[PDB]
DNA sequence: CTCTTTTTTCTCG
DNA sequence: GCGAGAAACAAAGA
């Protein structure tokens, strides 16, 4: 997932598991708990979930006053809420059991991670990762953004993916954003002029907030939280190779590889 | 059979 | 520091 999908999951969990006491925690893949599964089981068992937050693509479970469980779903992680007698599925790895249901984490590729940290360590955790601002008009300052782009000869798509200019873009929404802002993904950032950077800044905010409003992009429906999204029906370029650009000049969307990633763009709208 | 494809961190030169 | 490439891992498709 990217930020809109994680925010969608966050909202669903907030409605369903806040106020619930954790009765037990069980793992079939304890190695994804990077701070140690037995420690996490010992500390969180019997605690009540107080809230669910998010920073960038990270989910933050607030559990008791003093603990934060930071979860990253990486490429394929999925949460679902099930009854206590639901059968195990092949790629289920962790479960938090409540009195009347359980929260199950599944991840086919085993990339997702859980980290238990203290409340007063959450802000340092994200500072150490150098995560950039949230994609909102209030937090995402164009002036700093502009200065960072000016100092770099990185290509704009990979620099946006780093999460340091702004948090939350992944491959789908960086392709959508650069098409909307009419910028080629291999454009060196120090060549962008002020008006392009302004359009890019606003396009990042608008695309991600639209995606959040529509419940994220679900390339299929699942048993899992966040699988009811509708943003996938609004994508203009991601996965649209060979289809016509929707601005209607008859150009086909093309797919290239940029810094190892599949990259979809309109060669008329997005000139190098 | 092999190769390629689908977030963050790691290696190497 | 940089960029390129690969790796953690699993499954599907060519
Ligand atoms: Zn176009």
């Amino acid at each position: 997932p990217e930020l809109p999908e994680v925010e969608t999951v966050r909202r669903e969990l907030e409605k369903r598991i806040v106020g619930q006491k954790i009765i037990s925690i069980e793992a079939t893949y304890p190695r994804m708990v990077l701070t140690g599964f037995e420690q996490l089981k010992k500390e969180l068992t019997g605690k009540t979930i107080q809230g669910i937050s998010r920073r960038g693509k990270y989910l933050i479970f607030e559990i008791g006053d003093d603990f934060r469980l930071i979860s990253h779903l990486r490429m394929e992680g999925k949460y679902r809420l099930a009854t206590l007698d639901a059968p195990r599925e092949k790629h289920d790895h962790l479960t938090m059991k409540f009195a009347d249901g359980q929260l199950i984490y599944a991840d086919v590729r085993k990339f997702g991670t859980w980290e238990l940290i203290s409340t007063d360590q959450v802000l340092p955790y994200f500072l150490k990762k150098k995560i950039g601002p949230e994609p909102t008009y209030e937090d995402f300052d164009e002036k700093l953004f502009r200065e960072k782009l000016r100092k770099s000869t990185k290509k704009i798509k990979p620099y946006l993916l780093e999460q340091t200019l702004v948090a939350g873009l992944g491959n789908i929404y960086v392709d959508e954003v650069l098409w909307l802002a009419k910028i080629h993904p291999e454009k060196e950032t120090n060549q962008l002029i002020e008006s392009s950077i302004h359009l890019l800044h606003d396009s990042i905010i608008e695309i991600l907030q639209k995606a959040i409003k529509l419940g994220g992009s679900s390339i299929r429906t699942y048993s899992a939280l966040g699988s009811t999204g509708k943003m996938q029906n609004e994508l203009q370029v991601y996965g649209k190779t060979g289809e016509k650009c929707s601005r209607g000049h008859g150009a086909e969307i093309q797919k290239i590889k940029v810094a190892g990633r599949g990259t979809h763009f309109c060669p008329v709208c997005q000139q190098k």
